[PDB]
């Protein structure tokens, strides 16, 4: 069995230090790492956040769970694949450690965030929520057109967590388990950009007015959602060579959806899904940064100044894209 071999290889390998793996760096790149190495990085993230120790995770179970998560991403989807999920978790790790966000959260919240980050795009088909609704996909029918992809991702997450030999939450009490699942679901649903756009104004206003208070349960939940989005979109903050590469992957996925819309819906795709409008990418990236990204990274820096590198990188990438749009 090809999978039992993968499991043994992973379980027997040494876990290099966080320093060696560079996973505390906001500028981290997975490009030169093998699949096995990304799995080892993932073990190191769980380990250095004290999750293995505090929740008594069995090494073998953690290894299998990480392998189940990775295998449940589609290798044929250009951007929303295991590497995106892995990078999102890495950004979460960096924000918690280098950005000092770990001191503001509970162990259960950190556990949920890391699991959620790794699991948030599980089995992503490479098409948008609106595409799924307009084509009457089984997913859209299943979830009544509401955060379709995100409900699917959480259901896939739960399926992995409840499957034999992958139960990494077996060391939690029942009350802890129920709490953790509730947070994971909210954290995964938060990655629906429509929900981010809907909820972020409250967060930005609380920050502007110096009223942000993490002891208020609603504000804590709001913050966790915002942090999920910050990590989900973090490729936009990477050094230029990395961001330019990831942007090509994002455009590939979009153009592939546009091809599907041409054949299956017999429509002309919008500019962002139109491969013929490839020349417009730079201005669309500037638009994405201005409307979606910049305000979030600005707000996060007010929460913790040590998260500044995310804002800095985002600003630098805006300058490079704007230069290419003239
Ligand atoms: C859903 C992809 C979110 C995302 N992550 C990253 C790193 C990127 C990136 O670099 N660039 C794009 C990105 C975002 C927009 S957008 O802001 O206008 N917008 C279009 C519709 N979408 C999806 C439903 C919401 C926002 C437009 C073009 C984009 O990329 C072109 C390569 N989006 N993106
Ligand atoms: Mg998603
Ligand atoms: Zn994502």
């Amino acid at each position: 069995e090809e999978e039992t071999r993968e499991l043994q290889s992973l379980a027997a390998a040494v876990v290099p230090s966080a320093q060696t793996l560079k996973i505390t760096d906001f500028s981290f790149s997975d490009f030169e790492l093998s699949d096995l190495e990304t799995a080892l990085c993932t073990i190191r993230m769980f380990t250095d956040l004290n999750l293995v120790q505090n929740f008594q995770m069995k090494h073998e179970v953690l290894c299998r769970w990480i392998l189940s998560v990775k295998k449940n991403y589609r290798k044929n989807v250009a951007y929303h694949n295991w590497r995106h999920a892995f990078n999102t978790a890495q950004c979460m790790f960096a924000a918690l450690k280098a950005g000092k966000i770990q001191n503001k959260l509970t162990d259960l919240e950190i556990l949920a965030l890391l699991i959620a980050a790794l699991s948030h795009d599980l089995d992503h088909p490479g098409v948008s929520n609106q595409f799924l609704i307009n084509t009457n996909s089984e997913l859209a029918l299943m979830y009544n057109d509401e955060s379709v992809l995100e409900h699917h991702h959480f259901d896939q997450c739960l399926m992995i967590l409840n499957s034999p030999g992958n139960q990494i939450l077996s060391g939690l009490s029942i009350e802890e388990y129920k709490t953790t699942l509730k947070i994971i679901k909210q954290a995964i649903l938060a990655t629906d950009l429509a929900l981010y756009i809907k909820r972020r104004g409250e967060f930005f206003e609380l920050i502007r007015k110096n009223q942000f208070n993490l002891e208020d349960p609603h504000q804590k939940e709001l913050f966790l959602a915002m942090l999920m989005t910050a990590c989900d979109l973090s490729a936009i903050t990477k050094p230029w060579p990395i961001q330019q590469r990831i942007a090509e992957l994002v455009a590939t996925e979009f153009f592939d959806q546009g091809d599907r819309e041409r054949k299956e819906l017999n429509i002309e795709p919008t500019d962002l899904m139109n491969r013929e409008k490839k020349n417009k990418i730079p201005s669309m990236q500037v638009g994405f940064i201005d409307a979606i990204c910049l305000q979030l990274y600005e707000a996060l820096t007010h929460v913790s100044e040590d998260c500044f590198p995310l804002l800095d990188g985002c600003r630098k990438n805006r300058q490079k894209w704007q230069a290419l749009a003239e």
